[PDB]
């Protein structure tokens, strides 16, 4: 009569609650591989992400405890919620893996990129991106990796973000995506608020163009990417970089950089309308404001929510043995 059952799903096993039913693999994630699944008791359609063995790495240790606090203290329309969370193990000794329950969207962030877009769905998207990010600013937390994959979009256009940001050593053999780093963070530079409004920009800027606007297999091959569109950067954007980076970029090659109207061509926005022509106009004026090197240039992530284009939808360490019983207290209050 236990109250889970196990199932295998993909190459992994997967052992949940009774009221779970016809699990099916949505998607795989390093830190856990994500199923969906009908929940019983909800009615309703749910998203079921299982961490395995989250005290066995320190990194794992820190991502796994932070999720679970913040899905918890933190609620927001745009920021993924968790409806429950369980463990099959029952006691410290045996506890192995978490299982993390979440609402079930219908389509990832990546995908919607990939389809062309009319205005207003695109500023409700960023929109909803900047609300989650001001809710997240507003807590304390600055995401500074803003990717597409984690921003799970639904059938009805409703965004909501599935982590909550770096706070390093990893073992395995998943990449990273830093193509939506910003340059704060890629030449280590110090933060604020709006290195996040930098990944809006590259996600922005790839609805519009359909390609990775900074794709680099380094930090350094991205930076070239940065500089050749955007331009290389200011005095005074070096005089704020530490010495040792601060060699590094002036001995990057000059570019004069692109125009924002010659990176995003007019073509690529559409010119049926006269409200569409002008869209475009609001459109490829955001991207320029928000694709800005410089942090104290770039725009603040109100200021955003204020443009025009947005502004219509607007209505620790620990030992292994010790994080582990830190992860499992927060699965059992
Ligand atoms: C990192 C972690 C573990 C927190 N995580 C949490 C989630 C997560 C949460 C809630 N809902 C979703 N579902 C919508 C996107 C799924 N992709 S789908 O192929 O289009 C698809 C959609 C519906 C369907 O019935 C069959 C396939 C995903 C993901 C995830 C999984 C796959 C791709 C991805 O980008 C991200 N990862």
């Amino acid at each position: 009569d236990n109250q889970f059952y196990s199932v295998e799903v993909g190459d992994s096993t997967f052992t949940v609650l009774k009221r779970y039913q016809n699990l099916k693999p949505i998607g795989s994630g390093a830190q856990g591989i994500v199923c969906a699944a009908y929940d019983a008791v909800l009615d309703r359609n749910v998203a079921i992400k299982k961490l395995s063995r989250p005290f066995q790495n320190q990194t794992h240790a820190k991502r796994a405890y932070r999720e679970l606090v913040l899905m918890k203290c933190v609620n927001h329309k745009n920021i993924i919620s968790l409806l429950n969370v369980f463990t099959p193990q029952k006691t410290l000794e045996e506890f192995q893996d978490v299982y993390l329950v979440m609402e079930l969207m219908d389509a990832n962030l990546c995908q919607v990129i990939q389809m062309e877009l009319d205005h207003e769905r695109m500023s409700y998207l960023l929109y909803q991106m900047l609300c989650g990010i001001k809710h997240l600013h507003s807590a304390g937390i600055i995401h500074r990796d803003l990717k597409p994959s984690n921003i799970v979009v639904k059938s009805d256009c409703t965004l909501k973000i599935l982590d909550f940001g770096l706070a390093s050593f990893m073992m395995t053999p998943y990449v990273v995506t830093r193509y939506y780093r910003a340059p704060e963070v890629i030449l280590g530079m110090g933060y604020k608020e709006n290195v996040d409004i930098w990944s809006v920009g590259c996600i922005m800027g790839e609805m519009v163009r359909h390609k990775i606007l900074f794709p680099g297999r380094d930090y350094i091959d991205q930076w070239n990417k940065v500089i050749e569109q955007l331009g290389t950067p200011c005095p005074e954007f070096m005089k704020k970089l530490q010495p040792t980076v601060r060699n590094y970029v002036e001995n990057r090659p000059k570019y004069a950089g692109l125009t924002f109207p010659k990176l995003f061509p007019d073509s690529l926005f559409p010119a049926d309308s006269e409200h569409n022509k002008l869209k475009a106009s609001q459109a490829r004026d955001l991207l320029s404001k928000m694709l800005v090197i410089d942090p104290a240039k770039r725009i603040s992530v109100d200021d955003a929510l204020q443009h025009p284009y947005i502004n219509v939808w607007y209505d620790r360490e620990h030992t292994i043995e010790e994080w582990k019983e830190l992860i499992y207290k927060e699965v059992m209050n």
